[PDB]
């Protein structure tokens, strides 16, 4: 059967067929050749542009603020080899396709997550208003946790048409994807997913319990209560597209994608002599923080780095998340709509914190000859943590533990405090739910933990959409596309997962990036090869329906 | 016509009557005057209820890990005498009936607070995607402001039944007004506040850019958006009272509230000697933060302090924020019911950031000649700041000016960032705005900020209940009725904003601690007298309904 992929909805363009296709993304006039193009931020997005870039002749010229990578940021423990934690993205679902195009260019080792009741993962445990439910299968577990599902399973199918949107992301039938998607679109845009759940009739009929669970970790495989406040439209998306499926890890963390498209010599770039990486066209590094954008007098944009060091480029691309345009970069008022500052400024950022540990060996997988249980499992509670992961380097490596993943409050429930009380908030926590475990004396190396929020570079985990913004992300979504644009407004570009329509995955930082790398291919009088068409050759077709004022 | 005053419509118990009442709140058996009874917080909820136990007999002993007068906070500028910058609560309304008792018998001085469009401000500038508009009355402003007021006006009368609701709290018709609420609960509790809105009548039939104005700014008198997200149980409950208008702010600073009931000698206490306040029975001061809570062997509770000294005490009110009791107080498991650990533990925080400055005069109201406009106005933007307000102490004193008052997401975009930053941020915006003011110029002393969520003793700004909430504090305001508790839960009590129903308001911390007084007096064997019956002698017949599994 055709695997699902992130195919739209909203703009089901095929990215993955786009990259693979064998006459490239297009070309620019030799004239432009060598040309300087800004790019803010190394991350995912700001790698990708620049990579493809550079594939068609122009010189990238990436600045990176903190850390190569971004939000994909992978932290040896002390003293190991190839021992990680992730702080950032982690589970990369197989639908994204436009992300692992990268992943396989670079020949990168991926494994399946494990996440709870999977076939990666021995055993599930969930802890709930003090009880403890133990599942190697989720038949093990009790009633109440299949009435979810299947409750869950029937508000989408009624309430959204599941069964045929994806039966047309298999496909690829376009005109049937945007037919049912944009039914949708004005239903859902300004109701809440928590409205979604309540209101469904599957849900309406079942116990406030059953709806409270859900929220705390769904049936069984993952909780749902920080995306409750969300618009409804973004969960559809990721149910839609199975983000929530089917995810692998990257072996020897996912940093290793940025960190390798910075290193990585296409066979051929346009202009470029062999040997040319993104690395040695910028003789190692990228540059540093950018402090402000503006346009210079000579009408192209100049760029002030945070040493006061000025430099122009016809064209600039900015994947820092957006609030950051106003807070950390004086980006010139005039060079974005007031219409498109209102959605770069109300777009709203989720908080996240992860607190990780190594231990000695995969003890977990040891049983309790007493219970026939695992000394330890996936687990997922209402108490402080949340989720806990166990990642298993073979019985010979180091094991890793996630102590908790959280979201929301329950970040935010950590943010003042050091990594040392997050340890140990968590590890009595889990003293409650395992007793008889004694975690700590297995725990070597040292405490990493981490909180978005409070980094000023990001200012969040991701975006998430609140109810009533799909007309702002349909506005930056678009923005790429610069012909009706006012010349003032002209040779800015935008990308990373805050444009994308999917915000906590990274295949819409991906995707975002393609349209901006079409868009400034185009800024410099380049076009697609005819037999490869792109994003913005196809875009005021198939492109995201916009509303009414 | 009798006024509309903070009655219910939760538990609609006259609050003022009992306080006023010449009987007093009760009594408690001799044999135990002079018994203590801990405190832990020395907020207003915390002082409040130490007050009345001091009266009825009791010897309260309050705990405060950090500033007296928690939320309630006036910070002094450098050099001068009574200028302050309200960081926490700032414009009290006269609904809080109980709030303004306490402020009454401190003989405190308030004044209106200058709100945009009222008579203690002059002028307001709205400032909207690049637009700004000036206005001296709400007919200055253009026509879709004033239409965002109809429809709001319309939805409420429409969605609500809210005049009706209004006229049975004037008249204090408890069957009434029960009847009209009860039937609101379960219809609004899973729904939000921008749901209400979008599928109003009203609002359906105006465009996008209506409902969004109405976020950004209201109709011209205050933005919702960061409400947006809430249950809209809780607006109701605000708009219903009148929290939204007359409101006064303390002249000198209403931690004078505080820090004046601390102080205060009652003309009669029973048991205590004239002469006695919460002061004096301290020796002049609360002791340290609380470190843990647990049930001691001799069946009393064990309250630990920061320096690891431990006292015991018949019982023990908690006030802190709610997640304190599991992130900074290591409180005995076994002392909440897991339905009530889940309430307290899914409650959620607004966050909130103030940035305050002193200016040498109140300059704002000298004239532009040329224009006929104030210099400066009441601001309501989009841009960063959101909310300026302009605090006049008279043409020979220094003027306070909040540079931005802003919640959730704009309070998150200075998170990081230091008090400079803060205010270059705040009058950079100032200047698009009001180009042709110079601000900067007129500014003396020190910069003052704050961001609630930062603290980790509170950790966050106030409450905002999320859709679904009701039953959580449904259980949380019912927890000082301890006559079906099982033993090992009783003789903990909570109170202040997060347990009331009304959480950014200073009168549901008020309501609360007076429950919890009630609660702490039937405990200690001790009732209300037969003319002036107290919040648990009516509980069960008007108190909040209970909903369904
Ligand atoms: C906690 C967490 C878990 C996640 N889990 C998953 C997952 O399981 N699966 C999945 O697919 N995705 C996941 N993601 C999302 C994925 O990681 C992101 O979508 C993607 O990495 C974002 O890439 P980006 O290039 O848009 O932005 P970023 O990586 O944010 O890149 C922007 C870069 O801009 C830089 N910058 C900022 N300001 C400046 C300045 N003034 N000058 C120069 N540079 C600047 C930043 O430092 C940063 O390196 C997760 C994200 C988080 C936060
Ligand atoms: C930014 C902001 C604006 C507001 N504006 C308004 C307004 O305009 N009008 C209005 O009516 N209300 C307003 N409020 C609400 C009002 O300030 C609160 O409702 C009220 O002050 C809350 O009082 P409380 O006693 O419940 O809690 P708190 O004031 O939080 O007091 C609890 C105390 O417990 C202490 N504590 C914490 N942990 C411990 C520990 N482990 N041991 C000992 N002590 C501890 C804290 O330090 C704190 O002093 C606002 C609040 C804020 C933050
Ligand atoms: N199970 C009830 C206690 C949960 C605890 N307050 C926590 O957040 O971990
Ligand atoms: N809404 C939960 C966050 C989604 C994130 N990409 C994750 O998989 O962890
Ligand atoms: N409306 C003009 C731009 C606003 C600017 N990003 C700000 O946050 O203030
Ligand atoms: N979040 C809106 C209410 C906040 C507060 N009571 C105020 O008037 O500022």
């Amino acid at each position: 059967k055709k695997p699902i992929t992130i195919f739209g909805p909203d703009f089901p363009f095929a990215f993955d067929d786009w990259l693979e296709h064998p006459a490239g993304l297009g070309s620019i006039p030799a004239a432009r050749h060598g040309e300087e193009v800004a790019i803010v931020g190394a991350g995912i997005a700001g790698l990708v542009a620049a990579y493809e870039l550079m594939k068609l002749g122009l010189k990238p010229v990436v600045y990176e603020a903190s850390k190569m990578g971004g939000r994909l940021r992978s932290q040896a423990f002390n003293g190991t080899d190839g021992i990680i934690a992730e702080l950032g993205g982690m589970r990369f679902p197989v639908s994204s396709t436009a992300f692992y195009h990268y992943v396989d260019k670079l020949g990168l080792e991926t494994k399946p997550f494990p996440n709870p009741l999977t076939p990666a993962s021995r055993s599930t445990v969930i802890d709930l208003e003090g009880q403890t439910y133990y599942a190697e299968k989720a038949a093990d577990l009790p009633a109440l946790f299949q009435e979810v599902t299947d409750a869950w399973a029937d508000a989408l199918e009624s309430g959204a048409r599941f069964g045929d949107i994806q039966q047309a992301i298999r496909d690829r039938d376009v005109p049937r994807l945007k037919e049912l998607w944009n039914t949708l679109v004005p239903l859902w845009d300004d109701r809440t997913f928590y409205d979604f759940v309540a209101t469904s009739k599957a849900f309406a009929k079942l116990s406030f319990q059953h709806r409270e669970v859900f929220g705390q970790v769904g049936f069984g495989t993952g909780g749902w209560d920080s995306d409750f406040p969300n618009s409804m439209l973004e969960i559809f998306r990721v149910v839609m597209t199975n983000c929530d499926d089917h995810q692998h890890l990257v072996v020897g963390g996912v940093e290793q994608v940025p960190q390798g498209i910075w290193r990585h010599v296409p066979e051929r770039c346009a202009h470029w002599p062999e040997g040319t990486s993104l690395s040695s066209l910028h003789g190692g590094a990228p540059r540093t923080g950018v402090k402000r954008i503006a346009r210079a007098s000579d009408g192209r944009l100049a760029v002030t780095d945070n040493w006061g060091d000025c430099r122009h480029y016809a064209a600039v691309l900015t994947t820092c998340q957006s609030w950051l345009l106003t807070t950390q970069i004086d980006c010139e008022e005039s060079l974005f709509s007031q219409k498109m500052w209102m959605a770069l400024d109300r777009t709203r950022y989720m908080q996240s914190s992860k607190t990780f540990v190594m231990v000695d060996r995969p003890f977990w997988k040891d049983k309790d000859p007493e219970t026939g249980r695992d000394l330890m499992s996936m687990t997922l509670t209402d108490r402080l943590t949340r989720g806990t992961y166990l990642f298993d380097n073979g019985d010979d490596k180091p094991g890793v533990i996630c102590l908790s993943y959280a979201w929301m409050s329950d970040a935010l429930k950590m943010l003042p405090h050091p990594v040392e009380k997050r340890v140990q908030l968590a590890l009595d926590a889990l003293k409650k739910i395992y007793p008889k475990t004694d975690i700590a004396g297995h725990i070597i190396g040292d405490p990493i933990t981490i909180s978005w929020e409070a980094d000023p570079h990001f200012l969040g985990a991701f975006k998430g959409a609140l109810p009533g913004h799909y007309r702002y992300n349909q506005r930056m979504y678009a923005h790429f596309m610069q012909a009706q644009m006012p010349v003032e407004q002209r040779g800015i570009f935008i990308a990373g997962d805050d444009v994308s329509w999917t915000p906590a995955w990274v295949e819409g930082a991906v995707q975002t990036s393609l349209n901006a790398v079409w868009g400034i291919m185009n800024h410099f009088g380049g076009k697609t090869h005819a037999d490869n068409p792109g994003p913005g050759d196809v875009f005021d077709e198939i492109g995201q329906i916009a509303l009414a004022d």
